[PDB]
């Protein structure tokens, strides 16, 4: 069977970097891959070309008979139907690697990532450097600008990575 | 802060064994612990330590003391999803939490409480079992072999086997 | 090929316990094993029956054509010829699991364990609870009774596990 | 105390890449670092950071400051085995040390300096490469394909390939 590896953690933790490392492993082995990201900028960069898609059901079109690995970034933004699509790929012998956030900036679970963590054969929790104390112990994201909304695409203009004690102090 | 470690995997994969190893670590260090299991058909034993048997996660609070350093919770799949917020509060108070539970039902649906705790976790340990069909150390699923289709159904080897994905798919055909 | 897993750390770190866990995995799978310990008490207990042997060369006698795993405890006490004997087993498709101390109580390397760490496919460093501070951070063994000699079979009557800061404080 | 992390494995397995990831972690935290590589045919680059090029491990001491928090050493197989005692002293002073180097020569003999550092390590990270022969992510060995039999012989892909054990044994036959 295929194996599912889920890469998760807060922002700035190297999730996309690790996902791309796995893509390179497969390419070096001359194993066919399919790389996806949710919706139009086709670049996965921390780069490889990715298929930008709205729904997990759309992945089927791009998966060929000798596809060996499927790589999906920003999984927290996909519909939870991703769980059954991924189960089907594993059942077909295809390895799947997913990267995405585990928690929102308000420490609520991202549903789709949670479901994939339950299906995973391997889970890699990534850490970041804490923006406040500088230790390699950041497991949370704190929102520093913009509104309080939990869906808000952005980078350093809106978000920092913090450890739990720094998150609680700053709040 | 406290750290959350979630130990998960199918049946027979050594989850309670690992949870008990962590309880021993804290006890050896003379750190106070609190150990919990759900009420649903007092010892946590892999084959063991005594545990508080509780219904609601919020009941843990009755047993957590000022100097409690570690909280250990077995069979987390059977707790109400409010366990997520109870655990977060413990971590914020500097208490380390170790949870063990199944990730997937025998139908390969997520156990939602375990899934929420995986989201919160600082460290996730996926455990494997020996596959009942092929003997490889590659079993990641549980298959139900007696007792009807219910996903909440307490039992052991009379009811459930650990299998790898290929073997699960073979046996289901 | 076979894979080599080396389990190392100070005393009281669960090395033998982990080695026995792997033995059980193989037995549950109905895979033939051969279990060795250096020299006459044939028990490996933290139990399974072990072959008690003087030299690594003696392992050959006990290894059958359908042996799938070889398990060796207290490797620090074996001759460094163990490195080539283990390489040969891996070459034959046999998995090997070794447990042993990495450092003496004087923080000198055990030669045989060092050589096996270089050959290993996987290394598991085990920790103990520090006898002094109670944290799960002990990586060293300190000798508390008997003489200063570096070869001295014993348990709690002679040795404690400590973290690096506690070792330095106590010395 | 400081902790020692040793990253090891055959060529092409991402050892320097991982070492550089750790250097970045410390730099992001505004922690002073000291980075070293051996003199033997200034940048550490995986493809990078500037490094002090030194002969003897004891030369590191010239560059380590009062507020140095992390020491990073690449190609440790090429250093004198006294590196073991130099590193122990750094750990005792509270300085974290990260070493990357080959575990085995192309003849599958141990690199002794790496072996000593593996003994001392708090954490060991064995890295794998893609096998040049079969394409699986299972290469744990390096095989020499040009340049005579010497075990101290600087070079890259013109001289060395990463292989799995079965492929190494096949190619050697
Ligand atoms: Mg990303
Ligand atoms: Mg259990
Ligand atoms: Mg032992
Ligand atoms: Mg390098
Ligand atoms: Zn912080
Ligand atoms: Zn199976
Ligand atoms: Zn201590
Ligand atoms: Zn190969």
């Amino acid at each position: 069977s295929g194996k599912l590896t889920v890469i998760t953690g807060p922002m700035y933790s190297g999730k996309t970097t690790e996902l791309l490392s796995f893509v390179e492993i497969y390419k070096l082995g001359k194993k066919k891959v399919a790389v996806f990201k949710p919706k139009h900028s086709t670049m996965i960069v921390s780069g490889v070309e990715a298929h930008v898609i709205e729904r997990p059901e759309e992945m089927r079109k791009y998966i060929e008979e000798d596809t060996r690995g499927v790589f999906i970034d920003e999984v927290q933004f996909f519909n939870p139907s991703l769980f059954e699509v991924v189960k089907d790929l594993l059942d077909r012998g295809i390895d799947v690697f997913c990267a995405g956030l585990d928690l929102t900036h308000k420490q609520n679970p991202f549903e789709t990532t949670a479901l994939l963590l339950s299906l995973a054969d391997t889970v890699i929790k990534k850490k970041a450097v804490c923006h406040r104390c500088g230790e390699y112990n950041a497991t949370l994201t704190l929102k520093v600008a913009g509104g309080e909304e939990e869906i808000d695409v952005g980078g350093q203009e809106k978000y920092i990575a913090v450890c739990r004690d720094c998150y609680n102090t700053l709040k």
